[PDB]
């Protein structure tokens, strides 16, 4: 079913956005086999449709945002940094809510769940378009998938 | 706590009645530090009018093959993408009988899509301000456990 509003870009300015304002770290947005380290995930409920969302990170851009968001920096995953990507995740879905607000595409987001596994895989099982959009760092990859019906 | 029995008897009846399978129930607890690891895992988020969280099924790669054997009559290669739809089904299938049941009970919620994670030996964490519970299970095929977390 089409969408009442394009809700993918909203998404990808808030993760640009929360990253440079928490991590005073830049993404550079990518052309849209995809594996990642440490996942966040949502899901969210609205009137006219539902859905998720998900943000990938390979283990070193992790640990780099780590670094520099709470001054932590372990050599590898553990609880600090899963909880550090439950936090974006929220923050991220929180900016892309207010920013679709103002095209009457509405929603309410659950809680965020975090997995980790070195190159573990994602599928949204979501009736409707899903949108995958890469993203990369000097730190390693990223990419965030969005699926609403 | 009232969540917790619906989703534990849910899975339970889902897995007997579609996959003619039992899986043994340990008692669920506080997750604290223990170790909890699967090869697939179906997650949903939940949004109601006075309640939000999520809950994920963490399943062993034997565990999900042995059901998907059952459910088709025919035995995957591997956690391939019919494994994975399986899953969200069964997530969604487990999801609606505990929002169905909690419903009688006034607790009224609405659920998100599903999302499958694979990779063998991943771990889950829920972030939510509630307890987080974990609901172990067994079966001579591999181990299962459910998390859930409201606020």
């Amino acid at each position: 079913s089409n969408a009442r509003a394009e809700f993918v870009n909203p998404f990808l300015a808030s993760l640009m956005n929360v990253l440079k304002t928490m991590a005073s770290l830049e993404l550079k947005p990518q052309k849209p086999i995809a594996r990642g380290d440490v996942s966040g995930l949502i899901g969210m409920v609205g009137a006219q449709t539902r859905g998720s969302m998900s943000i990938t990170f390979d283990e070193g851009l992790a640990l780099e945002i780590m670094q520099n968001m709470l001054g932590e920096r372990p050599n590898g995953l553990n609880e600090e940094v899963t909880d550090m990507v439950g936090e974006i995740t929220n923050m991220v879905t929180g900016g892309a809510k207010r920013i679709l607000a103002e095209s009457g595409f509405d929603f309410d987001m659950a809680t965020p769940v975090v997995v980790s596994g070195k190159g573990h895989t994602i599928r949204h099982k979501c009736e409707g378009s899903i949108i995958i959009m890469p993203f990369s760092s000097q730190w390693g990859n990223a990419f965030i998938e969005i699926c609403f019906e």
